[PDB]
RNA sequence: GGGGUAUCGCCAAGCGGUAAGGCACCGGAUUCUGAUUCCGGCAGCGAGGUUCGAAUCCUCGUACCCCAGCCA
């Protein structure tokens, strides 16, 4: 329960409404991102929670910026997230002729007219945040003149920017939006759904209130920027022959630390190639978060955990993080992986290996146990090995012993180095019947695995407010290791995310992995203190 | 100008009845993952008025967001 829902129960009891009918109106000019998920939960959840209907509508009014590619993806992430829409997918373009008729109703009613101030001009007459606007000399043309001219615009008689249809509101209203907001505009650009049937497109403020109405929406839910815009949402509706009037309520938009979220800036990392793609695993996009290894639920949880308020906010990473972890900790079966590897030879080991039994999930044997190849020419993570270390360091010490994960207690007793003085091997001896702790991978039965260690894309908490967000990208947002994993990981089906013991939760990256060079993305690391 | 916001480090309840939970975080217990679990540990813009008493009320100021695209 949040204020929007609180309003919903009230609108219910009074009987202002019977069923709720919400909507998600993303424009198809980029992919969805976590923020949208917030928006996607609000509207889809309210509806199902109230046995209502939510639809997916692509507010495709600006042909020039939108592309078919997006609508396909927006459609997917929506499903993927876990929601289904009411009836078919509706496009604002579905209501184009509808908007046209309505523009005419305003014209005939005399509340809209063909203004001819060049764009530059239209702004000058607009006035400012403190100085009222000034009526255009065209403002008062006759209904007959307006109908004629509109039709011309529509018939392409005017070049782009040479004419526009405008409402006749109040040029000196404090709401800049009511200063004779433009209704239609000329754009000779093929629309992704109507092709070239249209030369004049309608504006969002115009399109949006009508679509909602014509759809039967009970609560147009949006983000705060559109609060001023509520004035014109009601005006248009309050001035055309349409039978319902969806009330609008806005809320705060999701802001995440260390990552921009504007479909534009995201769009910029993509175009200027600073990331693999909209879905590069470092992105805040859903497509990305998915490839990164986020479970629809963790996202839906995140969304649940941050509420919907009118307050400005900026969620920390640890929140989104805590979420995937809560999910994965409980579901992902553990495995063995070694990210940095130095060879460790147990000279006391005679033979060619054996077979150590490891659980799939230690706090839940319910997921059974697997069989992994133990040996004496194994691998380990360099950071487990130290010739010198304090009392808190629990891993391998030059004269100590560490219980190898699900196997034996070895005991380093020598070491060896090279040119630069870095070690190449740690000769040690294993105990006989013993079955701190560390993990490992038999070098022999080792699966060569590429590992992509990800980190927050941007170096600063609020790259948005930065001068050049690109200039503040973390060069270490991605760090490609080359490690070795037990042979089980051979059968990692791109999808499940295993938990490489003591390292993090990983998933096989489904944009690069091959039969021989599987690629495991680190969704999120573990809590290390 | 106008439209908004003002409770813990980050979110988020409470809507006059004497300040929820979440995440971060610091202690302690277990753990062949320094994880997991586990218990313990840390609060309402300012100033005034209003009440018996208000974070929720009235007023002043203060802050910070948004609005001068033929983008949405
Ligand atoms: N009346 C409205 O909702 C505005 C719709 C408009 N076409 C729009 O905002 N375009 S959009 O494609 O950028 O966004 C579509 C809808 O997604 C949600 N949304 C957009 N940006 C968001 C953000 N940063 N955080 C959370 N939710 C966000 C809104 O419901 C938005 O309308």
């Amino acid at each position: 329960t949040n204020f929007i829902r609180q309003i919903i129960d009230e609108d219910l009891a009074s009987g202002k409404h019977t069923t709720v009918h919400t909507r998600f109106p993303p424009e198809p000019n980029g992919y969805l991102h976590i923020g949208h998920a917030k928006s996607i939960c609000l509207n889809f959840g309210i509806a199902q929670d109230y046995k209502g209907q939510c639809n997916l509508r692509f507010d495709d009014t600006n042909p020039v910026k939108e592309d078919i590619e997006y609508v396909e993806s927006i459609k997917n992430d929506v499903e993927w997230l876990g929601f289904h829409w009411s009836g078919n997918v509706r496009y604002s373009s579905d209501y184009f002729d509808q908007l046209h008729a309505y523009a005419i109703e305003l014209i005939n009613k005399g509340l809209a007219y063909v203004d001819e101030l060049t764009p530059e001009q239209i702004r000058e007459y607009r006035g400012t945040l403190t100085q009222p606007g000034k009526n255009s000399p065209y403002r008062d043309r006759s209904v007959e003149e307006n109908l004629a001219l509109f039709e011309k615009m529509r018939a392409g008689g005017f070049e782009e920017g040479k004419a526009c249809l405008r409402a006749k509101i109040d040029m000196a209203s404090p709401f800049i939006v009511m200063r004779d907001p433009v209704l239609y505009r000329i754009k000779f650009a093929e629309h992704h759904q109507t092709g070239n049937k249209w030369c004049i497109y309608p504006m969002y403020d115009f399109t949006h209130c009508i679509s909602d109405a014509l759809e039967g929406i009970t609560h147009s839910l949006c983000t705060l920027e559109f609060q001023d815009n509520r004035r014109l949402y009601d005006w248009v509706l309050d001035n055309i022959t349409i039978p319902v009037h969806p009330r609008q309520y806005e809320f705060s938009r999701l802001n995440l630390e260390y990552t921009v979220m504007s479909k534009r800036k995201l769009n910029l990392l993509v175009t200027d190639k600073h990331v693999e793609g909209w879905d590069d695993p470092r992105m805040p996009t859903i497509s990305g978060l998915r490839r990164r290894g986020y479970t629809a639920a963790s996202i839906r949880e995140f969304c649940k955990r941050i509420g919907v308020t009118k307050q400005d906010n900026t969620i920390e990473m640890a929140s989104l993080e805590s979420c995937i972890r809560e999910d994965l900790n409980e579901n992902a079966p553990r495995a063995m992986a070694v990210i940095d590897p130095v060879k460790l030879v147990i000279e006391n080991y005679q033979g060619e290996g054996e077979m150590v039994t490891m659980p799939n999930h230690p706090n839940k044997p319910e997921m059974g146990s697997r069989q992994v190849p133990f040996s004496g020419e194994i691998w380990i993570d360099r950071a487990d090995f130290r010739e010198e270390a304090n009392k808190q360091y629990k891993r391998l010490v030059l004269g100590k012993e560490v219980r190898l994960r699900n196997a034996y207690v070895i005991k380093a007793e020598r070491v060896e180095k090279d040119a630069e003085g870095n070690i190449t091997t740690i000769f040690c001896t294993y105990d006989a019947d013993t079955l701190g702790v560390i993990h490992w991978v038999s070098a022999a039965h080792a699966l060569p695995v590429e590992i992509r260690l990800y980190d927050r894309l941007f170096s600063v908490p609020n790259p948005g407010a930065a001068d050049d967000f690109l200039s503040v990208i973390n060069p270490e947002s991605l760090v490609i290791k080359q490690g070795f994993a037990e042979p089980s990981l051979k059968d990692a089906v791109a999808g499940k995310a295993f938990q490489f013991e003591r390292e993090g939760y990983f998933c096989l990256d489904s944009r690069h992995s091959t039969a021989e060079k599987p690629v495991f993305n680190r969704t999120v690391g573990l809590r290390d203190t």
